[PDB]
């Protein structure tokens, strides 16, 4: 006979306190961008990105994360 | 005989406190963009992006995340 | 006979306190970008990125993380 | 004969620039106040103030001041 | 004969620049105040202040000041 008892107990805490959060300045690509092109030959796919792209300002008050994985495999 | 008892208990907390959250400035692509092109040959697909694209300001008051996965596999 | 009792107990804490969080300045790509190109031959795929791209300002009040993995494998 | 010519010229500037102004916390009188009084004799005027009074939070974006006085006295 | 020519010229500047201004915490009187009084005789005026009074948080973005006085006195 086989008897499995899976009782994981979790009374955990993930916590943050912040008195104030702010005065955040993100200024990407203030400078001048100049792209001058003459007599170019492309014989395959071209991907081009010019300027200010994909810039992120991420300011969570918390930003706290908990990842928990439980796996019981009987064979 | 096989007896499986799967009783995971979770009394967990993921918490944030923030007194104030703000004064956030995101200014992408303030500068000048100049793209001058002359005599270009393309023989395949072209993807072009010019200017200020896909810029993100993300400011959650919380932004707290919990991921939990439970898997019981009997074979 | 086989008897397995899986009782992990977790009363853990992951905590942060911050009195104030701020006055953060991120200024990527203030300078001038000049790309001058003449008589270029490309016989395969081209990926080009020019300017200020993929710059991140990430300011969580907490940013606290807990990862827990539980695995019971019976064979 | 008396000839007075009063021509003061003022092309002056008083200026401020502020990118962001904020996340200001003023918390006066968080503590407990206990005033226990027994058998007091007052034979003249009494002024009493108890608690949290006359507290100021003053946050001007500018707060710039110019005072100019012109006085011509002929006798 | 008397000839007075009063031509003061002022092309002056008083200037400030601030990228960010903030995360200011003023917490007066967090502690406990206990005033226990027994058998007091006052034969004249009494002024009493107890607790958290007249506390100031002053945060001007500029706060720039110019004082100019002009005085011409003829006798």
């Amino acid at each position: 006979s086989v008897q499995i008892v899976y009782k994981p107990v979790d009374l955990s805490k993930v916590t943050s306190k912040c008195g104030s959060l702010g005065n955040i300045h993100h200024k990407p690509g203030g400078g001048q961008v100049e792209v001058k092109s003459e007599k170019l030959d492309f014989k395959d796919r071209v991907q081009s990105k010019i300027g200010s792209l994909d810039n992120i300002t991420h300011v969570p008050g918390g930003g706290n994360k908990k990842i928990e994985t439980h796996k019981l495999t009987f064979r």
